[PDB]
């Protein structure tokens, strides 16, 4: 068989427990709607995409037209003509309709420190902080840099900078003062929100020296909102610097939404690319938001009583799309989970999930296979709620897959392998939760909207038919793609609509098995993933040059058994230097400083491009 | 009885003649249809206030929701998601349909000299006074200082403010300097509008001097709009000081309104509290406008064709309410009245009822004592249409009430005692005019949607049933309820909201008799009304110890014939002073610069806290 | 006959073949539905303009009443209440319907150059170019100077201004520098788009170099937008100048429209008055664009599939009208002609008509007057698809009427003499294409909603009936009359409205005949029309005057063969100069400093007011 890891490969079906002890009636009645409702999301998305939005988004205005624009006009625009705030989606209507339903669990680092808030409370909390935007001069179209933890206060920030119409743009507070500065930098923000520390697995993250550091060389930012999580002893810029407690408890309750069209901007993500630095993926709102709830809905299978508990930071995508739009968006309860699988034991996923009910999981592979070789004895819970296993960033291999159904699951979830990206908003390959019988090891079929093809990765041609394989892409638009890197059309139209005309080119291969299942074959640009991370080989060589005595260097990444892939670094040092045991501590540094900690090398190799010889000797 | 107030005092009917000679069909069949009404607004507010809304105010995009919030959560807002504007409520609804309708009638310092004022007049002068706004960069959610005496430019300031969504902040003209400063600083005001000088009772006041000087310390004060009112020599600031007549003229006499959400800001009015520094109470729109339409209809019983007279200064809720929005809300015609109640008599205030044909009368009991003292042989006037005669601020008194009923209504007019406060935005316990029978000296029966209890001071404990006395305070949220102090919005919920949890308080007490009629007791804290102005006992205090021979200042409220209250002060002088008499004159003119003339003291104590020991004393 | 130029003048029909020949169904059966319809707009003009709006115009919200103010109040408003955007009626709603269709047909000074837009096109540019704009800091409200010849980029340029809510401001590209400065700087813009140079006629115009003179005069300009269209070197500005092809390469190829109000301005349209210096007529926006899709519909009979040639400049209200907005807001294909009627020879005009298959031709008659002196062999072009062709801005002879109707036309168009002036926003008196009878030097009959009054020139009576004489008047308002003059709505009602009060004073004399047809006279002011230009005789008396050997100038008016009227300039020398030859040429240079080339005198006659002694004595 031309894709070799489908060869005798068998379907899994739905559990039958999962219905069995399902609360609710599912969304679809099986595998003849999706595919009835797939065919028409592709041969009349006009129709298709109007009743899906009109179902799962409240408009000021209701739009006019589903969808105007083509793939290689790199003019798509959705829903235009509607009016819509995405705050008002994510907490008015449901505030409205049941004020003490609880929105957010918020989990703390430290187990027994949490609290729970309604869609009211949470309601006011947006309205107050937007006040103090606001009254500081953010206006309709600024950005906001947020460079915080997994803490409510986060989804706090996000939303009220939508209800204002403000662009939010979030840092991973795991990012360096250099990363921070850029991505500031080329927003133009002029407010930032941060924590005076951050906690997570026990650990003081100075978030604040690391603004003040970055702030030096941001001037056009004139206030910075601080949050006192841990009410440390932090430096302070009076005149610039405000107290989040002081600030909002001088506002009102209640904040009126700010009417924004479907395709004003709603957030900036950084994202790292094959070239060059970080660029701002912008997202618009109603598309976004369509896509959001309709891959909560469709994908988890996301009822408004139900717990949903994504692992990713809201520094990335998934921490965006699921751990804030979509759960709020549908009127669930999000949770908020801010320490790691590893604190204080190995259980802690597990602790979190059974004390809170958890309904729906998402973790990445990374934080399985460490959980795996910590051993099955830290897992030993009820979680009798549990009965969607997500899955995202990498495909989840077979013996992962496994443990994952049966020592994770008790074989009584459905494990949902969700293939998308930054640019795509939401899921766009995936199994339905609850419907789809899926494959370990693929990502099985494409969601609502999402028409994939395989091409030729030279000549460019579409290659028909099952049993395929080649480069991945997309041959019409979706309502929640990415609608320009900020600042550089040219640049998106260069990376995801130039390359092959007509199609979204997605940097993925992939192989099409005999049953029309996907099989995602990882970056064929130099783009790799390092501990659930998107880092560029490029931006870590442009790091190990900024030292002195480097003069040309060389990243290139290999398959690893935990972090997924290993990225690795080569050095050709100027000169020379008699201190190789020192200068790697040196180099380690660079990179720590350029980029931040958690892309970090695992070893500099000092020795005087062909990265596939690289890629390969390793 | 526990009220003794109410001890053997009878129901008064409407009298016969007022139906009899009334112009046009009442709003309500009787008292039957206020208690259907009534119950409908306490049990399902929801339904009732929608309708009610719907009946009065002209939406640009019609509310969602009537309530969301409660009480204690300080989070009231009233038809989210609804869109309107007030000016065009007050004024372009009317010139559409009926621009020659007089809206406006100025009765000047002198008699004689006033004019009429249609409704496309006034759409003409609101539109290009908020051009001249819009033209000097003042913005959708600015503030703009409004210091002006009784004229229709004060009507059309408020009304242009309103079409542009800047939230005026209007100082009595009367105020000091340091108060206008004090007000135009903490509301932080860029725009500010005056008079070149007011007349009023034939004398100057020089408002511009004024402004000068207090614009000297509000330095982000970049115009000043003047208006030409005696064409006298004032010092002028070029580059900031523009004449309101050269202004205008450069601008079309129409412009658009501006799209309000019901819960924008409409106003902010300074207020003088139990403690600190005046606080900007905030008034939004719908909510508002709701419940200034529904008090004028059903209190006033408002038709289009009436004439409305409020005697209260623009400066004041009871002007920004009844003088203003009320009236020009339900389409009928305002008289802005200049000068006093004795310029150039003391039959002024009947001259002008007579003369213009006025149908409400609407005055503040320490006016009617000032011109009972005078003498009924100043009342010798027809005044036929006259079938309402409104009282406000204290309880209108048995020997006043009857003089009021007997002397100047001909026994023809409905005495209607109004209770009510800045922070309620409208009237709230009230008899109907034409419907509620009254008792003198009490304010009858709550006003719709309002739902008073009365309260143990101490226990906070609800005191059940009738012939009860205590605390006064309202249950449950309504439409025109201030939303917040200024910048303060926990001082808001301390003041009102968290004294007692779940209800609103009002500062006063009250006790409701046998027939559950409401009787007012007057401020339980320490406000007074002195001569029809609300001020604090701190306030006085600190003006006195602002001066540099005063250690410790006390200042008390007790009953007077003429003024009702009769603040004194008591002055502990810091070491001696062989200058008694002249330290009298200096102390006094203290209090005039801190706070203004109207509340300079009777007499200074000069003497070597327990408060009650002094007013008892007293 | 009173009105002596109609003695013996016969209408002539509209000819067969137009009818036989038409590609679609004509817009009127015929002068009766032309009567019928006119009359319900002169006596009902709120349920006919109502109808004609909603026809013609995608309103975003409704509006709620068709008119309100009044000529005398100088307070009209047209479709209150209502919300739309002009670049969404010209692009967005028929990119919608018919991405593909060809929306603009440049025309480049080189045959053989041009390029077709589409509407999709045209929507990506319009909005990458809103999108420049808004990152440099432009707002709904700003005002936009616009200094470029007639290429596309033109049309993009007044549609994105539109698109984000600013007001265009376009300067002819002929004018001075002075000019410019005086227009931007009276305008308060602080964004100005131009060309590197233009190229009309074979001819380079350094308008980069005029526009930096200009500039630094206008320091509130903070960037200056610079088309590439010749890349000859021009000086370069580095943080002020930027390219028009770098910034919209980094833009989003889509952006919203802003919801603007019925009556916000939507542009300003310099224009020399009897006295002063050029005034900003300013342009609202429903009623705007309602005049100019109706005439547009029932003048020039424009349908979808049409392709409209209009031979005026953006830079005057012709091409504002005519070149851009009412062709593109009925969705048919306009031409933009970047060269003269004589490059590379006479033929030019008809090489454009028959390459592109033009049916309706709009030219002015001093162009054709100059193509009828070069001679009939320059004609002979079949042009099979012309039906219509317009004439504007003076009577149309009777032997260029018949040269027009034969040689141009072949007997198979009509003639259509639309008579109008920048303050009226479209066609107010004219024949409708294929519908009214026509008579030579007449422009018939009134437009839908202009109602024209004959009023004695001194006494400023009315004058009833048909064969008088004298001043023309309107005696109603219409939905595209101009709203003010910018800054100075005093000079509008003194200019326009009380000079005859309750009518519209057009400053033009004119007769109406037996049968009811109108004869323009032309000016009765001091404002005469030189080779298709208005111009002021005090604009170049101040000019002269500038020099400083000049002491009294005057310039009058006298009729012409080729330019139609032949200002010229006597002037009286301070003292005496023996270099008379040479001073002419320093006279003639300061007209050509003042205002422009195109201004500049035939020739100064130096000799030592009564000016109609001067143009009767000429
Ligand atoms: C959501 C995170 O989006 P990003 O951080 O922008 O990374 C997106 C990039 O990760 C990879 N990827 C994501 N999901 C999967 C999956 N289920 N199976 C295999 N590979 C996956 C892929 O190479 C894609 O192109
Ligand atoms: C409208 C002016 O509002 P303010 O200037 O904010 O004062 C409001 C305060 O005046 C008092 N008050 C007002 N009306 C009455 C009344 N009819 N009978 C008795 N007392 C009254 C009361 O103590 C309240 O709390
Ligand atoms: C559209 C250009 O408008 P403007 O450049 O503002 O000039 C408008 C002024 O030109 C004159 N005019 C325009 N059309 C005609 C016509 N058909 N017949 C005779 N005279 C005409 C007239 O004197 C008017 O008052």
């Amino acid at each position: 068989p031309v894709v070799v890891e489908a060869h005798q490969v068998d379907t899994f079906d739905v559990p039958g427990v999962f219905y069995e002890n399902h609360p609710h009636e599912p969304h679809l009645s099986g595998m003849n709607e999706y595919n009835q409702l797939y065919q028409q999301s592709i041969n009349d998305p006009d129709t298709f995409w109007a009743r899906m939005a009109r179902d799962l988004i409240t408009f000021e205005k209701d739009f006019d037209k589903t969808h105007i624009g083509t793939l290689e006009g790199g003019d798509n625009a959705w829903f235009v003509g509607g009016r819509l705030n995405a705050s008002f989606n994510c907490v008015d209507r449901h505030a409205m309709r049941d004020p003490n339903k609880v929105a957010i669990i918020y989990e703390a680092d430290e187990p027994g420190h949490g609290r729970s808030i309604t869609y009211a409370e949470l309601l006011k909390e947006v309205s107050r902080l937007a006040w103090v935007m606001k009254s500081q001069g953010v206006r309709k179209g600024d950005t906001v840099a947020i460079y915080l933890p997994m803490i409510p206060e986060a989804i706090f920030a996000l939303l009220a900078c939508a209800r204002i119409g403000a662009i939010h743009s979030v840092v991973f507070a795991g990012f360096s003062s250099d990363s921070l500065r850029d991505r500031t930098l080329d927003a133009r923000s002029k407010f930032i929100i941060t924590t005076d520390e951050g906690k997570r697995g026990g650990k003081v993250i100075g978030t604040k020296k690391i603004v003040d550091e970055a702030l030096k060389q941001c001037p056009d930012v004139t206030n910075c909102l601080v949050f006192k999580r841990t009410g440390a002893d932090v430096p302070w810029t009076k005149g610039r610097d405000l107290w989040w407690h002081e600030e909002v408890d001088k506002y009102p309750n209640y904040l009126p939404a700010e009417s924004m069209d479907s395709e004003d901007p709603l957030f900036l993500l950084y994202t790292s690319g094959s070239t060059g630095k970080p660029k701002g993926v912008m997202h618009t709102t109603a598309g976004y938001l369509v896509g959001a709830a309709a891959t909560g809905k469709y994908v988890f299978d996301i009822h408004p009583a139900d717990r949903f508990f994504c692992g990713g930071d809201v520094g990335w995508i998934t921490g965006h799309t699921y751990v804030v739009y979509a759960p709020l968006l549908l009127g669930c309860t999000t949770v908020v989970f801010e320490s790691t699988p590893a604190y204080p034991n190995f259980s802690r996923y597990w602790d979190v999930i059974e004390k809170h009910k958890v309904t729906q999981f998402y973790v990445a592979p990374t934080a399985l296979r460490l959980l795996k070789r910590a051993g099955d004895h830290h897992i030993n819970h009820e979680m009798k709620d549990l009965r969607i296993l997500g899955s995202v960033g990498e495909p989840i291999a077979a013996e992962v897959w496994k443990w994952y159904h049966e020592v994770v699951g008790k074989r009584q979830a459905h494990i949902v392998d969700t293939y998308w990206q930054t640019e795509t908003g939401s899921h766009v390959i995936t199994p339905l939760g609850g419907i789809t019988p899926t494959k370990p090891g693929s990502a099985s079929l494409p969601f609502f909207g999402i028409d994939p093809v395989i091409l030729d990765p030279v000549t460019g041609a579409e290659i028909p038919g099952n049993d395929v394989e080649g480069i991945l892409a997309f041959r019409k638009p979706w309502p929640s793609m990415a609608r320009t890197v900020w600042g550089d059309h040219k640049r998106y139209m260069d990376t995801y609509l130039n390359v092959y005309k007509g199609f979204y080119f997605t940097g993925d291969g992939a192989g099409r098995d005999h049953e029309g299942y996907y099989w995602i074959r990882g970056r064929v640009d130099d783009v790799v993933n390092v501990s659930g991370h998107r880092l560029s080989t490029a931006e870590i060589e442009a790091a190990l040059i900024e030292h002195h005595c480097v003069a040309e260097a060389a990243v290139v990444g290999v398959p690893d058994p935990l972090t997924g892939q290993a990225v690795h670094a080569f050095v050709a040092l100027k000169s020379g230097n008699d201190n190789r045991e020192q200068l790697q501590k040196e180099l380690i540094m660079q990179v720590r400083k350029s980029i931040g900690p958690f892309a970090a090398p695992k070893v500099v190799f000092v020795i005087d491009i062909m990265r596939r010889i690289l890629r390969k000797i390793l």
